[PDB]
C-alpha cells in the first residue's frame, strides 16, 4: 500500500519480484531479525533476511519498507536485492550472499599475528574503503543518507584477494559514536552526515575492528566531540589516511569532503609506496 520514490522514480510492492515460498530453502544461521543463507529452486545461493512472525505493525512496515529501499538500489558495492516472499510468512527478503561475511568480525578474525603472518596488508584495507566510499558516492549522487555508515553494516564478497566490499544493512540505542555533531544535537542529516560516519568507518577498518572511542561512553563521546576531541590515529596508521579520517571530523559540514573526493583522497593514498608498504600491527 505505501510507497517509495528514488531517483526520480516512484515505486510500491507490485514493483518487487515475488518468489514463491515453497522454492526457497533455508540452511545455516548467519547472524541476528536473523539472517540465513538460503537456496532459490546451477540453483541461485541468497541470504535470507526474516522478520519475526511475532512483532508489531510497526516492524512489518519498516520491513516492507527496507525491501523496497534495498530492490531499488543498482550499484556493484551496494548489496543486491534478490527478491522477497512477503506472501507467506515468515515474510522474507532475499539478498546477495556475501561470503565474507561482516566487516567488522572479518577484521577481527584475519588480524596479523604469528599465525597468519601477513594475511593482510595495508592496500587490502584501502580496496576495503574505496569500495565503501564508492557504494556512499552512489548514495549521494542519488541524495539518500544512509545514516548508519559502520562496519557492522559492510559485508565482503569473499574472504581471500579479490573481495568486495559493499553496504549491506539499511535515544541510548542511537549510534552517537558514528554521529556527528549535528545529528545527535540537533537531529540534522545531510550527505556530510555520512561522510563523518564514514570517517568513523575508516578508523574502524585501520584500528582492524577495535571499538571506537574504545574508553569512552555514549555520554562521553557527546561531550567529547563537542568540545572538539577527535580520536588518535589507529595503531601504525599512515598519516595520509589518518588526515582524511580528520578532514571527515571537520566540525562544520560544510568544511568535511563529499565522497567523490574522499574518493579521490583514499585512491591517492593506494598510489603512494609509503603508505602501501606500512606493515600492520600484530
Ligand atoms: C545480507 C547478507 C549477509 C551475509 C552474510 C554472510 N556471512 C555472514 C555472517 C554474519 C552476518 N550477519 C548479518 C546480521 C549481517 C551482517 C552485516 C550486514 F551488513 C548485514 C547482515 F545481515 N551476515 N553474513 N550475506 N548477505
Amino acid at each position: 500500500n505505501p510507497n517509495y520514490c528514488f531517483a526520480g522514480k516512484t515505486s510500491s510492492i507490485s514493483d518487487l519480484k515475488e518468489v514463491p515460498r515453497k522454492n526457497i530453502t533455508l540452511i545455516r544461521g548467519l547472524g541476528h531479525g536473523e539472517v540465513y543463507e538460503g537456496q532459490v529452486s546451477s540453483p541461485l545461493q541468497v541470504a535470507v533476511k526474516t522478520l519475526p512472525e511475532v512483532c508489531s505493525e510497526q516492524d512489518e512496515l519498516d520491513f516492507l519498507m527496507e525491501a523496497l529501499i534495498i530492490s531499488k538500489f543498482n550499484h556493484q558495492n551496494i548489496v543486491r536485492c534478490i527478491g522477497v516472499s512477503l506472501q507467506s510468512l515468515p515474510r522474507f527478503i532475499l539478498l546477495e550472499l556475501m561470503a565474507g561475511g561482516d566487516l567488522k568480525s572479518f577484521l577481527r578474525e584475519t588480524r596479523p599475528r604469528p599465525s597468519q603472518p601477513s594475511s593482510l596488508a595495508m592496500l587490502d584495507l584501502l580496496h576495503v574503503a574505496r569500495d565503501i566510499a564508492c557504494g556512499c558516492q552512489y548514495l549521494e549522487e542519488n541524495h539518500f543518507i544512509h545514516r548508519d555508515i559502520a562496519a557492522r553494516n559492510c559485508l565482503l564478497t569473499c574472504p581471500g584477494p579479490g573481495r568486495v566490499a559493499k553496504i549491506g544493512d539499511f535515544c541510548a540505542m542511537l549510534p552517537v559514536k558514528w554521529m556527528p555533531p549535528e545529528a545527535f544535537m540537533e537531529g540534522i542529516f545531510t550527505s556530510k552526515t555520512d561522510t563523518w560516519s564514514f570517517g568513523v568507518l575508516l578508523w574502524e577498518i585501520f584500528s582492524l575492528g577495535y571499538m571506537p572511542y574504545p574508553s569512552k561512553s555514549n555520554q562521553e563521546v557527546l561531550e567529547f566531540v563537542t568540545s572538539g576531541g577527535r580520536m588518535d590515529p589507529p595503531k601504525n596508521c599512515p598519516g595520509p589516511v589518518y588526515r582524511i579520517m580528520t578532514q571527515c571530523w571537520q566540525h562544520q559540514p560544510e568544511d568535511r569532503p563529499n565522497f567523490a573526493i574522499i574518493l579521490e583522497r583514499i585512491e591517492y593514498c593506494t598510489q603512494d609506496p609509503d603508505v602501501i608498504n606500512t606493515a600492520l600491527p600484530i
